[PDB]
């Protein structure tokens, strides 16, 4: 018997269970289907980053019906720390109205406003060296930067020169310096905060700054390697769930919390949870003969990711050193690696392959000549046609609103769409944040060992090929802009300077966006029920007492930006809230 059980150790997760064994009253049983990481250097080094070692094993999608029916490996953390533990450290809040929009889709309590505390509250920023600020242009806003929280974040102590003349090229086609990107807005460049611990160098994961830091405490229980295979009930009351281990022995066990069941399992794991629990559509758990607890269609629905695209180059005249000197002169990766291991200075410091700084941009700031007949476009279409015909008509009330607080930030000149970056080597990157096209995740069966059906439908909604496009051609202004073209870049096969036309260049693009960038959320959505929400502005699950979503399964819809600095602040609302209710310390 535990005060509280946690289905999943991730962000969510072990943020949760931090805050509440701070009451020594309180017990908390953290149930994670990983292990513990073990100090690898894959993990706490930047420059070793080897995220595959704790990717969760067997997930595919579905053909992928707006990117030529391809079939993409599905990418999500399986490891004490969830995504924290394996992700790019990239550390970066929504803008203001990302959560504006939460709070006016009917959710009271949710604005910038009421997360700006929880942002501060999170998090312990460490300043840069003077020169690297004078020499990187790096900026910051000490006033809404958190100097007593848990996680650790900071800089690289080191940039590849080649990041000089993207930044003067970015200027150069109108991303301008931005102050500070973690003051709800980011309209150009800046340096990419790090979740790294500026005093080792080293990670600042969840497993760090969430357990390790709080592990004296007896309270505070953990049990990596198993499975939530189902929610217990009495009538209506969520009192327990049962567990089996991750590696598929034939064991079931039961356990109990006096207080509340919080589901963290993750955009991809929460859901599963729900529906196998009987809690989810009636139409898929009749078909699998699952009891219903609670009719809730949304369970599963809106699934959304980040897509992301990635540009070859190649150069005439590139900088040495650049990123991919890591990879082929062993000579400076070795003294670089040597410099890191005395020092801890220089290249081991930046995430492999990432530069350090970064490009976020309006609609209008993409596409200043023709913004407003995308927003034509999209304004002219049901939201409906987004949807399968027969979707569950609350589902499609809840994405028509979500589609016009999108379609706002869409006018609005502070509110990002897409993200633009150059590593300094063969490759550039481009992100879509803002899709209107919307997935799903759904259990094949009542067996909890089976993967569920996982469909991005990616490029299904069309407007998202159109903003797409036009972040394409702006990243192409970069690369043509003087700074850049000392550097002598070409786009090669199969990109190239040949494809002029948005038909050409987006055929090519069909067939390399990745549906994801493991930012998988908003499949148990914080929504009111007739909107197909699945959980209450307090995030309690609808028709069920004693259960919560945590994890970003409960985002109405994708950031200006990556998750996991909301990941982070969203648990310290809720555990805020969590004691509220239950009167704890
Ligand atoms: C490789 C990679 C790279 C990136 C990112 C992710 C990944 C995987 N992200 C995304 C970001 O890390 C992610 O969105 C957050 O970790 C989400 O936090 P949650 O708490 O929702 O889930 P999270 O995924 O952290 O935790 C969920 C946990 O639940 C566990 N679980 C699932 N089902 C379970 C069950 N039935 N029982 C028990 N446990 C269960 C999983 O094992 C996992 O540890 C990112 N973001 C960002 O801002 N910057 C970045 O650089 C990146 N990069
Ligand atoms: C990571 O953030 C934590 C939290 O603010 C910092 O911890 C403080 O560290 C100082 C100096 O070691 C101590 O005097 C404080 O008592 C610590 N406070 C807490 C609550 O732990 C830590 O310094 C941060 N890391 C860096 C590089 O600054
Ligand atoms: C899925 C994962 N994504 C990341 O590492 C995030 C990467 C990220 O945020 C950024 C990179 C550059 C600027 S920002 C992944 C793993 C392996 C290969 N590709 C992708
Ligand atoms: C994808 O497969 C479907 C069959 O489900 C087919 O109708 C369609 O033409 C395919 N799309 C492409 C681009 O091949
Ligand atoms: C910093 O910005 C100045 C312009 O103010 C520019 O001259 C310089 O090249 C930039 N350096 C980097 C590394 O971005
Ligand atoms: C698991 O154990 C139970 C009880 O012995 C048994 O009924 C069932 O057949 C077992 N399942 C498998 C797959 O071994
Ligand atoms: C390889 O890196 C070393 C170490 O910095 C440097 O001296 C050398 O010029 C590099 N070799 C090439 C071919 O770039
Ligand atoms: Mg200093
Ligand atoms: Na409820």
């Amino acid at each position: 018997n535990y005060t509280f059980i946690i289905a999943g150790g991730g962000i969510s997760g072990l943020t949760l269970a931090d805050r509440l064994t701070e009451d020594p009253r309180v017990t908390v049983l953290v149930i994670e289907a990983g292990p513990l990481d073990r100090g690898e250097d894959g993990i706490l080094v930047p420059g070793a980053f080897s995220p595959w070692l704790y990717f969760w094993p067997g997930l595919v999608s579905t053909p992928q019906a707006g990117l030529n029916n391809r079939t993409v490996d599905v990418i999500t953390a399986q490891v004490v720390g969830g995504g924290s533990t394996i992700n790019a450290m990239v550390y970066l809040r929504g803008d203001k109205d990302d959560y504006d929009s939460w709070g006016a889709l009917g959710n009271p309590g949710w604005s910038w406003n009421s997360m700006l505390p929880y942002f501060i509250k999170s998090e312990t920023f460490t300043p840069p060296s003077p020169e690297l600020a004078a020499a990187g242009n790096i900026t910051w806003d000490g006033s809404i930067r958190g100097r007593s929280g848990p996680v650790n974040y900071s800089y690289p102590n080191y940039f590849f020169p080649g990041s000089e003349n993207w930044w003067n090229a970015a200027n150069e086609v109108g991303l301008p310096p931005v102050k500070d990107p973690m003051a709800g807005s980011k309209q150009g460049v800046f340096w990419i905060p790090s979740a790294i611990d500026a005093r080792t160098m080293t990670r600042s994961h969840a497993r760090r700054n969430h357990y390790d830091r709080v592990s004296s405490r007896p309270n505070y229980h953990i049990l990596p390697s198993h499975l939530v295979s189902k929610i217990l009930f009495r009538g209506k009351q969520a009192i327990g769930v049962s567990y089996i281990p991750t590696s598929g022995g034939n064991t079931t066990t039961n356990v109990y919390a006096s207080k509340e069941i919080t589901l963290a399992a993750g955009g991809l794991g929460t859901p599963k949870i729900l529906q196998l629990s009987g809690i989810g559509p009636r139409k898929l758990l009749n078909e699998l003969g699952i009891p219903v607890i609670s009719d809730l269609p949304g369970v599963g629905q809106n699934l959304q990711d980040q897509p992301t695209l990635t540009i070859p180059y190649t150069f005439t005249n590139n900088v040495f050193p650049n990123t991919d000197s890591l990879t082929t002169n062993a000579t400076y990766n070795a003294e670089q690696r040597a410099l890191y291991d005395s020092s801890k200075q220089g290249a081991y410091t930046i995430v492999n392959s990432l530069s350090t700084n970064i490009g976020v941009m309006s609609l209008q700031r993409a596409a200043p000549k023709s913004y407003r007949q995308i927003i034509a476009a999209a304004r002219a279409r049901s939201a409906s046609l987004s949807l399968p015909p027969g979707t569950d008509p609350a589902v499609i009330r809840g994405y028509q609103a979500q589609r016009n607080a999108i379609l706002k930030q869409f006018e609005n000149p502070n509110v990002g769409v897409g993200t633009v970056h150059w590593g300094t080597g063969s490759s550039a990157l481009v992100y879509h944040l803002k899709p209107l096209s919307r997935g799903t995740v759904n259990i094949r069966s009542t067996n909890p060992l089976d993967a569920p059906e996982i469909d991005y439908r990616t490029g299904t909604d069309p407007i998202d090929a159109q903003v797409y496009t036009s972040l394409f051609r702006k990243n192409r202004e970069i690369f043509n802009a003087p700074s850049m073209r000392v550097l002598g870049p070409s786009e090669a096969a199969p990109f190239g300077a040949n494809l002029t036309t948005d038909e050409e260049i987006y055929a090519v693009m069909r067939e390399l966006i990745n549906p994801s960038n493991a930012h998988q959320c908003c499949t148990a959505a914080m929504m009111p029920k007739d909107m197909g929400g699945v959980v209450s502005s307090e995030q309690k699950v609808y028709g069920v007492q004693g259960l919560r979503v945590a994890d970003i399964s409960f985002w109405p819809f994708q950031l200006s930006g990556s998750p996991m600095a909301t990941a982070y602040a969203g648990a310290e609302r809720l555990a805020d809230v969590i004691k509220k209710e239950h009167r704890l310390a």
